[PDB]
């Protein structure tokens, strides 16, 4: 998770112990995109106190956008906030679950401060000005372990420079498999509602 001793970074709960977290959805979306996006939100409302509510009044919400990759703000940003699901690479439950996991305050798995102890990073096989993106980040594990089955783990080729170069080799065992977009993860969903004191 982030860290934010204050927790201004997160989303407030209401006294129904509800998480409410409104969004809008661009018009580019199709019906189909649409039910996509709702089986992904049914995973946060089957097992958390998370609520992705229809935007009214709300001054933070997120925006759902036809952009130019998949991505989303780490937490509560403040006001608008941008979640891209590009309609030709990103509209996909397990995507859109990944995506709406970062706005609720989560980072990748592999930038935990201890993922030197499960991955090794390839870093001559990352392209060209992507390293950025296998950078440790200030993270607060939550007392939970490295989840290789994170739906926050990047999988092995993630930004390889020539297809199909590994970037990331799980350690010791390099036959583990990481970076499903199933959905979340069992330690995800917990982390979840760990955060937000569901
Ligand atoms: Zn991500």
């Amino acid at each position: 998770a982030l860290i934010c001793e204050d927790k201004s970074c997160f989303w407030k709960k209401n006294a129904n112990n509800i998480v409410e977290v409104p969004y809008v959805v661009s018009g580019e979306f199709s019906i189909n995109d649409k039910s996509v996006i709702a089986n992904a939100i049914s995973i946060f409302h089957a097992q958390t106190c998370i609520r992705f509510v229809p935007r009214s009044i709300q001054a933070d919400y997120l925006s759902i956008e036809n952009k130019d990759g998949c991505y989303s703000a780490i937490g509560r940003t403040g006001g608008k906030q941008v979640v891209s699901l590009n309609r030709k690479g990103c509209v996909y439950s397990g995507i859109a679950q990944h995506e709406l996991n970062h706005a609720l305050g989560f980072y990748h798995e592999q930038s935990r401060s201890d993922r030197d102890q499960y991955v090794r990073i390839n870093w001559n096989n990352i392209s060209p000005g992507m390293a950025y993106n296998f950078l440790k980040q200030k993270t607060n594990n939550q007392n939970t372990p490295y989840d290789y089955g994170s739906l926050m783990h990047y999988g092995k080729t993630a930004f390889a420079i020539q297809p199909g170069l590994e970037t990331i080799t799980p350690i010791p065992d390099e036959n583990v498999q990481i970076g499903q977009r199933q959905g979340l993860s069992k330690i995800d969903i917990l982390r979840i509602n760990k955060l937000y004191g569901c």
